[PDB]
């Protein structure tokens, strides 16, 4: 079973204990660590942060401690034009330039492959996404002739039906990809004027505006679309999402004035790391949606949807039973990586609970 963990570039900048460098990653925790994100510049893969060459190097020396660890570099992200990606892929020359640039860059910096994170193709883009994956793989195949173990190619794929139908020819891209990380934790929109969980496993009985907005739909759907189970990796989040409440109403349907206030360390409205959530729980009322099998918490006018050890293990069982290829965790810097916040003296609590489950019979 694969355990694929994202590491994010910009976590280095967080104040105090929030600051995470690739140092702090336990090298036997994951099977693949993916570094996010790389830029594209002059139609070629490139560094984002001023010091990526160093961080890349810090990450790839984790391989000294664990020679089986695979690392990938992810290109794209959200800070990065979908429009910018589109431009590069929908033209034969710029697509060629990009593709030729990738293996030497990966080889130089000691990575084992590439993760495409185009978020997200438009309906005009679907055809070019397919050509790019195809052509990128054939390039990795042709470079394997020079003696080194073949570069892996993976892709990050949104878990909303609408976005999938729009941008992704799953049947086609699954053939050339080594795995697909399904992004099963963005199921509760911004437009929404109410509380809700963003990574529910099941739909849950109370009312279904969508019966599609849960991990299980998304998984069944990708299988139906023709991704083999053995290339599919289910995304499990390590963060929560917070909402400022609009009234004293707190349960299903409860109205919302907007996103919840910034976390002390992550400093971004609407999101908390798991280590900020562990502290938030002191003084909170906690509940579990029975149907959706994920928890939420609330205190003052703040309401948080999150994943805990129980829920994350539960998702890991689900994927085992479904015979998927593994889990994808977003992200290591948002787990309790110091191991000091969540009571028990355990570093990467969420990610280890998954790993532990992945190893069971
Ligand atoms: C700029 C910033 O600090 N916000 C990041 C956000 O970009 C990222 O999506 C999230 C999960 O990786 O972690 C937050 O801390
Ligand atoms: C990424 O590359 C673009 C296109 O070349 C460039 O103009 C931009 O400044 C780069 N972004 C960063 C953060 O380096």
């Amino acid at each position: 079973y694969k355990l694929i963990c994202y590491y994010t570039s910009w976590s280095q900048y967080r104040e105090g204990d929030g600051s995470c460098f690739p140092d702090a990653i336990d090298p036997f925790l994951c099977t693949h660590v993916i570094y996010s994100f790389a830029n594209i510049s002059n139609n070629e893969i490139d560094t984002w942060e001023w010091n990526d060459v160093t961080l890349y190097d810090t990450l790839n020396t984790l391989k000294n401690r664990n020679p089986n660890l695979k690392t990938l570099l992810s290109v794209g992200g959200w800070n990065y034009g979908s429009q910018r990606f589109s431009k590069i892929a929908s033209k034969t020359q710029s697509r060629r330039t990009f593709i030729k640039s990738v293996p030497p860059f990966l080889r130089t910096h000691g990575f084992d492959g590439l993760d495409l994170a185009w978020l997200w193709p438009g309906w005009r883009d679907k055809r070019h996404l397919t050509t790019l994956v195809k052509e990128m793989k054939a390039e990795f195949v042709r470079e394997a002739q020079a003696g080194t173990e073949q570069l892996l190619l993976s892709a990050a794929v949104t878990a909303g039906k609408i976005a999938i139908d729009r941008g992704y020819d799953i049947a086609q891209i699954s053939r050339h990809l080594d795995f697909i990380s399904l992004l099963t934790y963005d199921f509760h929109g911004a437009w929404r004027q109410t509380v809700g969980h963003h990574s529910p496993l099941f739909r849950g009985n109370e009312d279904a505006s969508s019966r599609f907005s849960n991990a299980d739909y998304a998984v069944s759907y990708m299988l139906r679309l023709g991704a083999p189970a053995n290339k599919l990796v289910m995304g499990i989040p390590t963060f929560g999402r917070s909402y400022t409440l609009a009234s004293s109403k707190t349960d299903v349907g409860a109205p919302i004035s907007g996103p919840g206030i910034p976390g002390r360390f992550t400093k971004w409205k609407g999101i908390l790391a798991y280590y900020e959530i562990c502290d938030f729980l002191h003084g909170a009322t906690t509940h579990r949606f029975r149907d959706q099998q994920v928890p939420y918490a609330t205190k003052g006018n703040q309401w948080v949807a999150y994943d805990d050890q129980e829920s994350v293990k539960n998702k890991a069982r689900y994927l085992k039973n479904r015979q998927l290829a593994g889990a994808m965790v977003w992200a290591l810097d948002l787990d309790d990586f110091r191991g000091t916040f969540c009571g028990q003296n355990l570093t990467f609590p969420l990610t280890s609970a998954i790993k532990d489950v992945l190893a069971r019979v």
